[PDB]
RNA sequence: GGGCGGGCCCGCCC
RNA sequence: GGGCGGGCCCGCCC
């Protein structure tokens, strides 16, 4: 398995470094492309594929699998994606249960996954039974201290580093596709802050920069760095970040 | 070292009183010095057990509840506490097991089936640890019975104590009074185990047929009227899926 | 001791 | 789509 670790400076910045290499892979293999990409929340899974669709639903199959997806649907697109030489799954740390995917030359990682362990499971999908395979982990700055407790704890180290700023093209081309109204992209930056903020001790994090960064992916989906995300007086007390500078800088209340 | 029995009742309700009664000679021989665990299949009828317990061994006992909707925090203190209590009565569902490791625990009793049949190996596990001996009385109703030939046949345990048991109007009238619960809640845990024991009909072999009517009759002899059927809407009859069958005319009272 | 919310997943049934 | 049971991680209040 070829790992290596893409390293942007801001989280959102991962989607787009994501994409980008999607497309050339696409590109060098003619659209002979079967991989699967992990996401830590189902809601920000459901919006990769919206964007991945967008941009590659002529060329490639693109797959949500998730949890909250019926088991009716769920055995389905195993079995189709089984048989499926080119098409791009994505999901979240979904059980292994039948997980077995022939041919699968990538798996992408937006985001580190929930728990250390699940790094394991997921390269797991591929470069197996024989064949070549390679894994590409998509971080930000603040996610870094993920890779030192890898080798740390599960004594693993991820040999190609490269660090990724995104061309004002690739930002415009896909946030343009995203079709997702503001409220939407609040529900779904919430899910990610809920999902980081659970495993900052684990991967000892620092709350005071991560989060701010995560809830940051808000204004920069909406094309407007500096807008905070609006919410009640109260539902901020609901998060617990009430009276707190993370809180001021992370988001706008609006009690009025 | 483990004295297993069954207490087979007419009805799933007398599984019921066979318990409360068989807790109260216990705890009359043991001058209170008594340490049990009781399974039972769903959360709502577990706390429903507490409230009966309670009511009826709140002096001479601590009576427990503890299952998978019970916050974290609780869960550990509890399980603290009852490691060091030498007197008290634990109701749980099939929870666990992270540490669950209970010393001087003299019985474990079981209200009617457990929902997997490997299961019943591993509640009786919790008596009779460490050489202290221990016993097993599984409570169950004619209709459950399949489930006993099935140990045989799968898990090659045979039950040496059978029993079968007919409550005094005496007991009946001493617990029925005790339960401060509506009628609405005891619709809501009836419906808890009707779909609970739905949910192991292939697995035990049980008569479809016979079993549900059964368990829902438990809502009338509670509320002392064996004839009164559970009220539910035409549109809620649908959601389970037993609206166009007899089975459903027979378990419950249509108002739509 | 009591109360409440959030992220992810597993098993079984209709 | 719904139901029953369970696992892991996080936050808040009294």
């Amino acid at each position: 398995i070829d790992q290596s670790v893409v390293i942007s400076e801001k989280f959102a910045n991962s989607i787009f470094a994501a994409v980008e290499h999607i497309k050339k892979q696409i590109k060098e293999r003619d659209s002979n492309y079967k991989a699967i990409i992990f996401a830590p929340t189902v809601k920000f899974t459901s919006f990769l594929c919206s964007i991945l669709k967008n941009e590659f639903k002529k060329d490639l199959p693109i797959l949500e699998f998730h949890g909250k997806i019926t088991q009716n649907k769920r055995t389905s697109l195993v079995k189709r994606f089984k048989k499926d030489e080119s098409g791009i799954l994505v999901c979240t740390d979904v059980g292994a249960r039948g997980m077995d995917f022939p041919n699968v030359h990538e798996v992408l990682q937006i985001g580190v996954p929930s728990e250390l362990a699940n790094y394991i499971h997921r390269i797991g999908r591929t470069a197996r039974s024989g064949k070549e395979g390679s894994s590409v982990l998509f971080i930000c700055k603040d996610e870094l201290p993920f890779v030192r407790e890898l080798e740390d704890a599960k004594n693993i180290v991820i040999a190609k580093q490269e660090k990724y700023e995104p061309s004002e093209e690739i930002k415009s081309e896909v946030l343009e596709a995203v079709t997702e109204e503001p409220e939407d992209i609040s529900d779904i930056v919430i899910s990610l802050i809920s999902s980081y903020r659970s495993c900052i001790k684990e991967y000892r994090f620092s709350e005071r920069r991560i989060l701010p960064e995560i809830a940051s992916t808000y204004g920069v989906l909406l094309n407007d760095p500096q807008l905070k995300i609006p919410v009640s007086r109260r539902f901020l007390d609901k998060l617990g970040l009430s009276r707190s500078p993370i809180g001021k800088a992370m988001f706008e209340i609006r009690d009025y």
